[PDB]
């Protein structure tokens, strides 16, 4: 990645536009780190791919060069939603930006098509679906004359990434957009993503004929967050309640974000919530642009204090002041974890992260990442943190962003730093054999063990059949005998397998492929506790 120090600076020649359009016309006071920097790049007409966190900013990077130069930039948006979360905000600033998609009436297209050629338009920003370039002939045309006309002038694509198969959400119209920079190369190109990798940076870099590029990228590191993970209860109920209690206690008044896994999920909690007297409000991606606006503003003149997300693919949420951040269940990756949590504490001032973690979630969001090849084990990655004691929150984040995430010192800004406890390890090697035992009749006995049955089992109950005769109950607290099972599947003593249902895939425990280690007796299976 380039050095932008050298790029930090208010001198270039657009410098005192750059300084009034951003005062004046988006009304904000200060650049966040490397806006001027990428602006600056972009307004000397020079190729950049600027990776920043979302909810970083990036948005602005080809919005404000866009206002500072003549003609329109076109902008390259992978859906519909994001390309209406930027146009409310636009209108709200006063600057002329359109979009169009396949669905677009007719009466729309014409005037786009017009406005493009039209030396005098106000239209400063056109964003499109990348099937506009691959599969639409006219307005390819519009724009071959729109850059005669010397009006088409910067290119900006959103979601980078999504140029290589690789990288998160590939559409394979993306591979068209290659043709943009190397026959209108006047028009300048700008790549935003919030994807680290460099493997997917570099070949996206080639699809786009952009080699010759400027990677300018942030510190992933948000200092001034709070990472902690807390117990999930069993009673949704009993859940929600404690998240009231936990709310009213530290951030009393205060706006917040809680994800919830599902949309059903979602507008439950909103619900329950409400009753017990907290102010929330649910927000999903694909909702209508007048619903989004409004809970937005509501959420601005504080009439809700919470809102509920989803957290799929195409969020809007960012507001600079959210000063907590509740995940309902744990994220499908560490690296969705450390984005979605990252809308805490834009402001830069102190606010927290708050993960709950529950055994019964590894294996509902486990049977619906069947279908993804690495699901499973990013999920893993997931329940390794929430198990974590002896480490810094931050430590083990950061080794999902090697090359954009500072050394810098966490400074007792999680849990495991703040929390003073010592930790020793205590042997589990028996209760495994019991569970091997136990399983192994199950498949004698041609049935699969759910993680409820296995525990019932276990414990001397549920059906008397699958009850291994011999075997003495651990007589161990429920919760414990959880994190003795979990343990045991991230470390492979047992495995997980599925069965499809007809409307849903439910998760079951297997002998797993490290189970053969204890036909020596010298093996010996070890847990870290707290002391
Ligand atoms: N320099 C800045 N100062 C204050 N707020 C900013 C600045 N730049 C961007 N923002 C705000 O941050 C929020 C998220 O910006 P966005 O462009 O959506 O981030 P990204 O596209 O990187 O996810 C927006 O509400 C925007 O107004
Ligand atoms: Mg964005
Ligand atoms: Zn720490």
């Amino acid at each position: 990645m380039s050095s932008p120090a050298s790029w930090n600076k208010e001198d270039f020649p657009w410098s005192g536009k750059v300084k009034d359009v951003l005062q004046n016309v988006f009304k904000l006071q200060k650049f966040r780190p490397l806006q001027l920097e990428t602006i600056n790049v972009t307004m000397s007409g020079k190729e950049v791919f600027l990776v920043m966190p979302t909810g970083g900013g990036k948005s602005l990077c080809y919005q404000l060069p866009a206002l500072c130069s003549d003609g329109f930039t076109l902008v390259i948006c992978p859906l519909i939603s994001l390309m209406e979360d930027q146009l409310m905000v636009l209108k709200q600033l006063g600057i002329s930006a359109t979009m169009l998609n396949a669905s677009s009436p007719k009466e729309h297209v014409k005037w786009v098509h017009a406005e493009m050629v039209n030396k005098n338009s106000k239209l400063k920003l056109i964003y499109v679906t990348p099937e506009k370039i691959a599969k639409s002939k006219m307005f390819m045309s519009r724009l071959e004359k729109a850059y005669e006309a010397r009006r088409f002038t910067r290119i900006a694509v959103d979601e980078v990434h999504c140029c290589s198969q690789w990288g998160h959400d590939f559409r394979p119209d993306y591979k068209a957009l290659g043709i943009l920079k190397r026959q209108f190369p006047n028009a300048s190109l700008i790549g935003l993503t919030a994807t680290a990798t460099s493997h997917v940076l570099k070949d996206a870099q080639k699809i786009l004929c952009v080699e010759k590029c400027f990677t300018f990228t942030a510190s992933f590191n948000r200092p001034n967050l709070y990472y902690e993970v807390r117990q999930k209860p069993s009673n949704t109920e009993d859940f929600i309640e404690d998240i009231v209690k936990l709310i009213n206690g530290r951030y009393k008044g205060q706006s917040g974000i809680i994800y919830c896994f599902s949309q059903k999920d979602s507008e439950q909690v909103t619900i329950s919530l409400q009753k017990l007297g907290i102010p929330a409000g649910a927000y999903h991606a694909n909702m209508e642009p007048e619903d989004k606006t409004k809970v937005h503003r509501r959420w601005a003149a504080n009439e809700i204090q919470v809102v509920v997300a989803t957290v799929a693919f195409g969020m809007g949420i960012d507001k600079p002041d959210v000063r907590f951040v509740i995940h309902h269940s744990m994220s499908k990756s560490m690296e969705n974890y450390y984005q979605e949590s990252g809308r805490a504490g834009r402001d830069d001032m102190k606010a927290d992260c708050i993960l709950y973690y529950g055994f019964g979630d590894i294996f509902r969001i486990s049977s619906m990442v069947v279908m993804e090849n690495v699901g499973q084990q990013k999920l893993y990655e997931m329940v390794s943190y929430c198990q974590n004691i002896n480490k810094c929150r931050r430590v083990l984040i950061a080794q999902h962003f090697d090359e954009v995430w500072s050394p810098e010192a966490c400074n007792k800004m999680c849990d495991n730093c703040c929390k003073e406890i010592s930790f020793e390890r205590k042997n589990v090697t028996a209760y495994c054999r019991d569970l091997i035992k136990i399983l192994k009749q199950a498949e004698d006995l041609n049935e699969k063990l759910t993680p409820l049955k296995l525990i019932d089992s276990w414990m001397g109950k549920g059906a008397s059949k699958l009850r291994v005769a011999g075997l003495a109950p651990p007589t161990l607290p429920r919760e414990d005998l959880e994190k003795i099972i979990a343990h045991f599947l991230i470390q492979q003593y047992l495995k997980e397998d599925y069965s499809f249902t007809a409307y849903a895939t439910i998760s079951y425990l297997k002998v797993g492929p490290k189970a053969n280690l204890l036909n020596n007796e010298a093996h010996v299976i070890t847990m870290r506790v707290k002391k």
